């Protein structure tokens, strides 16, 4: 144990805590079991990777237990397609010992240095959401560690269902996740074929994406202009793929197909030529790194799909608004889950990065109110400012999930920042 001082990845709303950092589980079990016998008291709260941006994985005044070294693979199987392993194993870890299994990671997020736990906890997402899902939905169980010290197995769809999907994007907040049994989805190569495209306006980005041509991709996502005023204002790249099978890859790969490895013209009409042209193709293969991965106020959220010019009205009120974002993703969700606190909904999702300046945080209140109104929502990983009044409005079975967290933790020995902030306990 060790007073640290905590941050998320945006390294704001610092707080001190008691990190406990074991690679036995039984002392985990204790270290609740001391908590839970001590009333409340600031609880505590598991931490991963610390790749949240928010107050998540912090508890001021409180127990953080450090995750991490609790990161044993205990089997793999390619006839079920099942990974066990421990909550602290990372997805960068897990995708490079599954894949001589013919294993693919079911759901990437941006970085795979997240754990397993991190990635329940948080319900995250990727660029393949319109056809997988997010990963609550590839845990076929998981065992958690209750206030009362018990660790229980829960499955989506047992007895214990509920509380199953209630930490699945509980943040924490019903228990330590220890242990979990993920499917996995079949592949034959480490690769994608990828085809790309460019648009050259919001209206047309919004078009190619309601053409039902994402339904021939399993893996979609664009980079999106949120500066430039109208007509060029969210034109994007777009970049849709699929994984790729053996026969698809050159000669040279198919041997070891699963092993993972000018600027005065750049804002003139021929930098608009190259850019279009570097952007458009088709068929081409890519490994994951170069697919997947082509201070500041990292801000996320998802129009419901059917407010088509609720979402243009916000776009337009971003590039308006004075604060310059140049890193924005852009994304069409596909069907949510049945997790009461999940984020993701079939809509209209993007991410901004805001430079932190005057003024900003005074805006963004302002975008949380056009989020919320027009059926939106905030995701809690990318988080640490909006209010418990927004948050309550933007999640309605929040309700639902506080009940579920009160019967599973009822002397609240479960706690973090976030849940104090946004008035989860
Ligand atoms: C560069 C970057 C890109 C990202 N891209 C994406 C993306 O594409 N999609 C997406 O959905 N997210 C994305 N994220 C967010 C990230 O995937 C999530 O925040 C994720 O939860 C981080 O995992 P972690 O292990 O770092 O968890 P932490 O940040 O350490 O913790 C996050 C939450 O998980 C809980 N938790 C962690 N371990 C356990 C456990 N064992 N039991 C119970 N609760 C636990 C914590 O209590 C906390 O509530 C990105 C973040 C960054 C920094
Ligand atoms: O956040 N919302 C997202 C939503 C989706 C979705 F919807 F498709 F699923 C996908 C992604 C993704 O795939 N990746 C992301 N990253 C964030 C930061 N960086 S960086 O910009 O590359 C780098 C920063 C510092 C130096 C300069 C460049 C690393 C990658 S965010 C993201």
């Amino acid at each position: 144990t060790t007073a640290t001082r905590l941050t998320g990845w945006g390294r704001t709303a610092p707080s001190v805590a008691n990190v406990l950092r074991t690679p036995d589980a039984e002392m985990i079990v204790k270290a609740v079991a001391r908590v839970a016998e001590s009333g409340g008291g600031r609880g505590a709260i598991a931490r991963g990777l610390g790749r949240s941006y928010g107050d998540n994985a912090q508890n001021g005044g409180g127990l953080v237990i450090d995750m991490t070294p609790l990161n044993t693979i205990h089997s793999i199987d390619a006839d079920t397609k099942l990974v066990d392993i421990d909550a602290g194993v990372n997805l960068d870890q897990l995708m490079k010992a599954a894949l001589p299994f013919g294993l693919w990671v079911p759901v990437l997020p941006g970085t795979r240095q997240v754990t397993v736990g991190g990635a329940i906890a948080c319900d995250i997402h990727g660029k393949n959401h319109h056809s997988a899902g997010s990963f609550g939905n590839h845990v076929r169980s998981m065992d958690l560690l209750t206030a009362d010290g018990e660790i229980r197995h829960l499955t989506p769809t047992g007895e214990d269902a509920e509380l199953f999907w209630a930490t699945v994007g509980g943040n924490g907040l019903t228990g330590i996740i220890m242990r979990a049994t993920i499917e996995m989805t079949p592949t034959s190569t480490a690769y994608f074929i990828a085809d790309g495209d460019v648009t050259a306006s919001l209206d047309e980005t919004i078009a190619l994406h309601s053409d039902g041509s994402e339904a021939r991709y399993t893996y979609s996502s664009a980079w999106f202009d949120a500066i430039s005023a109208p007509p060029k204002l969210g034109r994007a790249a777009v970049s849709r793929g699929r994984l790729a099978t053996v026969e698809q890859l050159p000669a040279k790969l198919r041997s070891e197909p699963l092993k993972f490895d000018a600027n005065k013209y750049t804002f003139g009409p021929i930098g608009e030529l190259w850019y279009r042209k570097s952007g458009t193709y088709r068929g081409k293969v890519q490994n994951l790194t170069q697919f997947y991965h082509p201070g500041f106020l990292q801000y996320q959220f998802v129009i419901p799909t059917e407010a088509v010019d609720e979402f243009k009205k916000i776009i337009g009120v971003i590039q308006a608004s004075g604060h310059y974002s140049f890193l924005n993703v852009f994304k069409l969700f596909g069907p949510r889950n049945q997790a009461p606190l999940s984020f993701p909904i079939p809509g209209w999702n993007i991410c901004v990065d805001f430079p932190i300046k005057d003024g900003l945080g005074k805006f963004v209140s302002e975008l949380d109110r056009r989020v919320l109104e027009f059926g939106g929502r905030l995701y809690t990983a990318k988080d640490s400012r909006t209010t418990a009044e927004t948050f309550h409005a933007m999640y309605p079975r929040v309700d639902e999930w506080i009940s579920v967290r009160r019967k599973v933790d009822p002397l609240r020995v479960f706690a973090s920042d976030m849940a104090r902030r946004l008035e989860l306990l």
